[PDB]
């Protein structure tokens, strides 16, 4: 508890509750004035207070009776997928079926009517070939009472029984109708006149033949056709539509789609039933992909006798595959075929007739159309990388290739105006076969160049995936194990495949060595016997919350995202995996904040003790207005187009129903870990289940291992936001509040730390002019030149003293904040605010880790990242693990992939990944440099220090002249220069200036002051800055540096008079240390608020 206040927190009233209540779930102090009462549902009706708590109540019941009904009628326990429709049922909610391969859907929608027919409500099941009508109609028939009104129908029905359902149909009270796809496609009006509280589908995509199905699905819901019309037009129109909220439809269910959902009509489901028709997208994988070194037929019979039976082979084409179909016959495998017999050759390897079956790439990767039967195929062998071929010669080579060639050349820039005869003609005039080939080798960074054929050999990872996924399917509860192997010798090509496999699938192939083999096929085959065994299943669901879509963008680039549930002011998604189903969505920014309006700007004092008050927000969508307290109209612009985040509060509280088990992935910092409780303690009186963890690694494998340190609410953290809302809270309505009775503006003081800033740039102009002194540019024959004080006349240089050394030069530690600010808003001309925003992106995408830390650290990981680069780029041998660091807070920012900046230009432009622009690019690029810097050989060099006299003066200039050896330097580079004899040295020409001995300010000399002072935090580096723009205190000039406008001196000028104690440096730094102790729990939390506070009212005086 953090003794603070939500405004609309209350799972009763839903309003004002606490911070110490509404954790422990009970209502406010108002609905139920008794500390720990024995029950909440018994004392609130002996209050007669008793309000919304009554639907949680009765939602527990009616679940928990049809929980007890599923295992009274049906075996054990229901599955985490049926518990999940389970709830989504008794709420009344529509919704797909997503599941794997048949994991009892057929099971839990008899389950369903029998239990709504037991209520007295009536349903109807559908289901495609009428062989399936009978069979739901035989087990439903010896299951439930005498009571139930059961009914069939089907094409093949008796000649009396036909019209004894047709009958019945349009008059006797039916409870469950059990009929054919076909019926619902030619009776289609008898069923849209009559009405179900429920409707069960099979087979989706037998339905979706028409159009006059979805209309007719909608209709036997009860849902007249004149809305469906108004609603037919709106997503015609262009967007979307809302039903009418007095309607109260009933309860469709589908299963997951083998095909996409295509159409407009599909539209209708998401907007009147707030559910989407998706199809299952199942990429639940768990596949050991290990390398042979090399195309060795013993070899491959090597392996073939250790799977013995269920292998594929995969071979590039027609020809080399009928070759190891001649072979392996005649050392009497049982082998088979694709490109001959592409049925009866298939069905003899799923009885077990055949042990082997050797493939092509778009022969059998083109049919596989069929079944795929994932129990058989246990290892899938790789004879040659999946790729593609082309030549390159005059012709034959393809139109990207010349393009991206002539587009750096520079001929085809006309508007990329693309020809095929006229391309080649380009390429015999200017360039010879030789000069080709040089070019595109020195283009296409990422892919092979094979100069010998003279062939470009591009890795297939989409196709490679596909087979590979053949032998890991979700079979019954269990995930079965398949294992891969490739036959590729050519290096660039496995670790060209490798790298987008790294990329998209985030699995390592691993070399022969290093995999044993009689290990591997153990757990694939135990796993494959347990799969079959009696599964006492036990997959379940999840929910997840992050507070950015972006970082929910990628979330479902790794998961396998089938459907998309908009429910409400958000879009939640859920997806297939071995754990069972997986909910995740976004808040899309905060949830709370301090009322504006009452107490202290919003603090509230009670029992001694400081208590804040917080309020949803809403971000308006027209003007940009932010604002927490509740109204309708943006009191900037008028619009009714607001954003309330209590409505995404609420409907985080519904879906915290349905789900089991609840996470909260933010970002892992005092921000982050203020909205992480905002939403824990909001869903406590709902789900009792929720814990946090703190992802850095937005991949399968940063998660992982943020589920491997999941945690509870770390107080202190909390505690530390919240002593800093106040702070600038506090103090910056009180300074803005002395300009607004003097410079006459209302919101103009960001607070404290935002202005002693202010303060170091009045004074950079103050003594900027004080040390401009005279300088002179000297320039050398055959050497470099050098600056000294100036006025100087004499033309010549004299060597004085030299001396040479053999030093070794260590790289730079991985960025920090402070360290990819200034030294990328330096090599680019770039601010603060915009470098640190493109960082948000390249974080929340997958791309780099935690860019908001201050920690030096690199784990193992990170140096396992750098030195499997080294190992491709083929310098492995340059490699030294640092680690830089034993305190590590996080860790610094550095790239999760092994890719660097050009081979993920390629990657985009080749169709693979995409959502990145230049200015992204290269601030990755400047980063994977850095770290791979940082995780280099040391560079053994050679420096001499020359003691020249040049008129009268003594100077001392250190230089390095020679490299020794390489190391680090490969990417950040190091500069050389030339070497200095004991002579007499003249000067050529002379440049006379003045610039100073204190310099001035740029956006990166102030992360950079700013960090040696001790003001401010990572997360606050850039806004800081920016903020200083944004109410006019600062100016940039032609070097883009820092000054102080006519407005920011007036300002600063003004409170170093009158209010000095509260804007100094020296106490500044003294409050974020405090503060930084409040966040480790070392000093107390409402002790700094005291602190605050006391301040605050001798500043109420002046
Ligand atoms: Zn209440
Ligand atoms: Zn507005």
């Amino acid at each position: 508890a953090v003794n603070s206040k939500y405004h609309h927190s209350c799972i009763n009233c839903g309003g004002l509750n606490t911070d110490e209540r509404n954790e422990r779930g009970l209502p406010c102090e108002v609905c139920l004035p008794e500390d720990s009462p024995s029950d909440i549902y018994r004392a609130l009706l002996e209050r007669k207070t008793l309000k919304e708590y009554r639907f949680y109540h009765e939602f527990w019941n009616e679940y928990e009776d049809f929980r007890s009904f599923f295992k009274k009628k049906f075996g054990k326990d229901l599955t985490g997928y049926q518990r999940l429709w389970a709830k989504r049922i008794v709420q009344g909610k529509s919704f797909t079926m997503v599941a794997p391969t048949g994991v009892g859907k057929t099971t839990f929608g008899m389950m369903t009517a029998l239990w709504l027919a037991r209520k007295g409500k009536k349903s109807a099941l559908v289901f495609p070939t009428v062989t399936l009508v009978k069979q739901t109609l035989e087990r439903l028939q010896k299951l439930a009472d005498e009571k139930v009104k059961i009914f069939g129908f089907y094409s093949s029905m008796k000649k009396e029984e036909k019209e004894k359902f047709e009958k019945s149909f349009e008059e006797d009270d039916y409870h469950i109708l059990v009929f054919s796809t076909q019926f619902v496609s030619k009776n289609r009006e008898k069923l849209s006149q009559k009405r179900f509280d429920f409707v069960f589908v099979d087979d989706v995509d037998a339905v979706l033949k028409a159009s006059r199905n979805i209309d007719t699905l909608l209709m036997m819901v009860g849902i007249p056709e004149e809305i469906i019309r108004k609603a037919f037009s709106t997503i015609k129109q262009g967007k979307i539509y809302e039903r009418p909220k007095n309607l109260k439809p009933g309860i469709l269910v589908v299963s997951s789609a083998t095909a996409k959902p295509r159409g407009i009509r599909p539209l209708l489901f998401r907007d009147l039933l707030n559910f989407t028709v998706g199809r299952l997208v199942s990429v639940a994988r768990n596949i050991t992909h290990v390398r042979i070194s090399s195309r060795s037929k013993e070899k491959l019979v090597e392996l073939l006798e250790i799977f013995r039976d269920g292998i594929l082979i995969f071979a590039q084409t027609e020809e080399e595959g009928k070759e190891l179909y001649e072979y392996l016959k005649r050392f009497k495998f049982n082998v088979g075929e694709t490109w001959s017999e592409f049925e009866k050759n298939f069905e003899d390897f799923k009885v077990g007739k055949i042990n082997i079956l050797i493939g092509v790439q778009a022969y059998y990767g083109k049919l596989t159309r069929g079944v795929d039967l994932p129990e058989r195929i246990k290892y899938v062998i790789f004879w040659g990388t999946p790729s593609m071929r082309f030549s390159l010669e005059l012709d034959k080579a393809p139109r990207f290739v010349l393009a991206r060639v002539l587009k750096e050349m520079g001929l085809i820039k006309a508007q990329e105006n693309p020809d095929v005869e006229e391309l080649r003609k380009i390429a015999k005039e200017h360039l010879t076969q030789k000069e080709f080939v040089e070019k595109v080798k020195e283009m296409f960074r990422g892919v092979v160049v094979k100069d010998e054929d003279l062939e470009l050999i591009i890795p297939d990872v989409y196709t490679y995936i596909q087979a590979s996924g053949r032998s890991s399917r979700i079979l019954n509860g269990v995930l079965v194990k398949g294992v891969s192997v490739i036959f590729e010798e050519d290096e660039e090509i496995f670790e060209s495949l490798k790298t987008r496999l790294l990329l998209i699938a985030e699995e390592e192939i691993i070399e022969e060595a290093e995999a044993n083999w009689k290990e591997l096929v153990h757990e694939v085959e135990e796993s494959r016997r347990r799969s079959e065994r009696e599964l006492t299943d036990t997959s379940r669901s999840l929910l997840i919350i992050v507070e950015s879509p972006t970082k929910a963008e990628t979330l479902s680039r790794f998961l396998g995202r089938a459907s998309s549930r908009k429910e409400r002011n958000i879009i939640v998604h859920e997806a297939v995996t071995g754990e069972g189903v997986i909910l995740f969505t976004a808040t899309r920014g905060h949830v709370y904040d301090l009322v504006t309006k009452g107490g202290i700007h919003g603090v509230e004092e009670e029992n001694g003790k400081f208590v804040p008050v917080y309020n949803s927000l809403k971000r308006c969508r027209d003007c940009g207005y932010q604002f927490t307290e509740d109204r309708d109209e943006c009191p900037v612009c008028s619009s009714k187009n607001i954003d309330d985040k209590t409505e995404t509060l609420r409907a985080l509280r519904e879906i915290s129903l349905e789900a089991d088990e609840i996470l909260v992935a933010t970002d892992p910092d005092v921000e982050g870990e203020k909205i992480s409780w905002d939403v824990t303690q909001y869903l406590l009186p709902s789900t009792r289940s929720l814990r946090r963890i703190e992802m850095h690694e937005i991949t399968r494998y940063g998660f992982k291992k943020a589920r491997e340190s999941v945690r509870f609410v770390d107080f202190n953290l909390v505690k530390a936001q919240i002593v800093r809302r106040v702070q600038d809270r506090w103090i910056g309505f009180e300074l803005s509040g002395k300009l607004q009775k003097r410079f006459g503006r209302s919101n103009l003081s960001a607070g404290r730390v935002q202005s002693t800033v202010l303060g170091w740039i009045v004074e950079r102009e103050e003594e900027y002019k004080k040390s401009e002194k005279d300088f002179t540019l000297l320039v050398l024959e055959n050497g470099v030149n050098l600056e000294v004080e100036g006025k100087i006349a004499d033309d010549v240089v004299t060597v004085v003293e030299l001396q040479e050394a053999e030093e070794e030069k260590n790289p730079l530690p991985p960025y920090t904040t402070s360290s990819a600010l200034s030294e990328i808003s330096q090599k680019l001309r770039l601010g603060v605010q915009e470098v640190m925003d493109i960082l948000q992106d390249l974080f929340e995408k997958g791309f780099i880790t935690y860019h908001r830390t201050d920690s030096t650290r690199i784990s193992l990981e990170g140096q396992n990242v750098a030195r499997t680069y080294l190992r491709k780029i083929g310098k492995e041998d340059i490699f030294m693990g640092r680690s830089w660091s034993t305190e590590g807070a996080h860790e610094a920012i550095r790239p999760v992939k092994p890719i660097d900046a050009r081979e993920l230009e390629e990657m985009i432009e080749e169709g693979l990944i995409a959502d990145l622009t230049k200015k992204h690019l290269r601030v990755y690029e400047l980063i994977f440099n850095r770290f791979l810097a940082s995780q280099s050989a040391a560079v053994k060099v050679k420096k001499q220090i020359v003691t020249v006299d040049v008129d009268g003066k003594r100077m001392g200039i250190e230089q390095i002249v020679e490299i020794l050896r390489d190391g680090w330097n490969l990417f950040v580079p190091l500069t050389v220069s030339p070497r200095f004899e004991h002579r007499t040295y003249k000067i050529k020409e002379k440049k006379f200036y003045k610039k100073h001995t204190v310099p001035l300010f740029t956006q990166a000399s102030i992360v950079e002051e700013m960090k040696k002072r001790g003001i401010g935090r990572p997360s606050t580096y850039a806004k800081i800055v920016e903020v200083l723009f944004r109410r006019g205190y600062v100016y940039e000039d032609k070097y883009k540096r820092v000054r102080p406008t006519r407005f920011g001196v007036m300002v600063y000028s003004y409170l170093k008079e009158r209010y000095e104690k509260y804007v100094t440096e020296e106490t500044t730094r003294r409050l974020e240390e405090i503060m930084d102790k409040v966040e480790r729990g070392e000093e107390d939390y409402q002790a700094t608020l005291r602190l605050l506070y006391e301040e605050i009212k001798s500043l109420m005086e002046e």
